[PDB]
Formats: structure tokens, sequence, C-alpha cells
């Protein structure tokens, strides 16, 4: 990924229903289709080669996957906030937990997050297009 991918804030558009990933100041995570929603502007940070954290800019919190597969957002970049970022077949990205290595960040067609343990590499739910 080129430097601009990290420098410019992104909205993460999920292929599964067209929901943008939304991170809230209370720690909640969900999805919304409205592009002007104030809590869908995210910052991708290169933590290591191929590894990112995902910060909700307004929320001032980082996306975390918990040990039971839930998505929340933390004030600090804990070990639950590191994700392998990978490019898939139609140029959407996936985000796989560095801690729970079989589980992906994902949104259901209902607009709520999909439990990590119910995700998989071939699901539409795990595909996100970073948009400006
Ligand atoms: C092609 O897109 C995937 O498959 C869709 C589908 O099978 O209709 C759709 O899946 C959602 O609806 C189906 C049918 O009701 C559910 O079986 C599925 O739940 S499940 O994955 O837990 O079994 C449900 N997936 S969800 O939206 O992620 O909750 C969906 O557009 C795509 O599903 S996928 O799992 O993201 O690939």
């Amino acid at each position: 990924f080129p430097p601009g991918h990290f420098k410019d804030p992104k909205r993460l558009y999920c292929k599964n229903g067209g929901f943008f990933l939304r991170i809230h100041p209370d720690g909640r995570v969900d999805g919304v289709r409205e592009k002007s929603d104030p809590h869908i502007k995210l910052q991708l940070q290169a933590e290591e080669r191929g590894v990112v954290s995902i910060k909700g800019v307004s929320a001032n919190r980082y996306l975390a996957m918990k040990e039971d597969g839930r998505l929340l957002a933390s004030k600090s970049v804990t070990d639950e906030c590191f994700f392998f970022e990978r490019l898939e077949s139609n140029n959407y990205n996936t985000y796989r937990s560095r801690k729970y290595t079989s589980w992906y960040v994902a949104l259901k067609r209902t607009g709520q997050y999909k439990l990590g343990s119910k995700t998989g590499p071939g699901q539409k739910a795990i595909l996100f297009l970073p948009m400006s």
C-alpha cells in the first residue's frame, strides 16, 4: 500500500450491503450507509509492514476485536487493535485480527458487526473498500 493510503483519512465501505464502518465515542462499533455520518471517518495507521490499527477520528478510539469475537473500540492501541491488512480480488481490503488469527473485521447485511468467529476468508462481510 502506498503512503497516501495511510496519510489520508478513509471511509471503509463494506461490500456486504454498502455500509461504512462506524466507530463511536462510547466504544460501540456498527455500520451505516450515510456517507456524511460524523463517525465513519477513520485513520489507518501502519503499525508494521502489513499490519494496521484503525482509528475512529471523531470517537478518538481504535477498533478492537475481543476474545469472544465482538468488535468494540478502545482508547489505546492494545494488542486487540492490530490487524493484518490484505488486498483481495476486487481491490477491497480485509482486516484479520493479529490476536485471534482466524477472525476478521466484518459487517452483516443488517448493518451490525458480524461476530469474529462467524467470519471467513471468502465472505462478502469481510471486504472493505477504503474511500476518500
Ligand atoms: C453473496 O453474499 C453473501 O451471501 C448472502 C446470502 O447468502 O444470501 C448474504 O448472506 C447473509 O444472508 C444469508 C441468507 O439469509 C445468511 O445465511 C448469512 O448469514 S451467515 O453468514 O451467518 O450464515 C448472511 N450473512 S451476513 O450478511 O454476513 O450476516 C451476504 O450478503 C453474504 O454473506 S457472507 O457471509 O458475508 O459471505
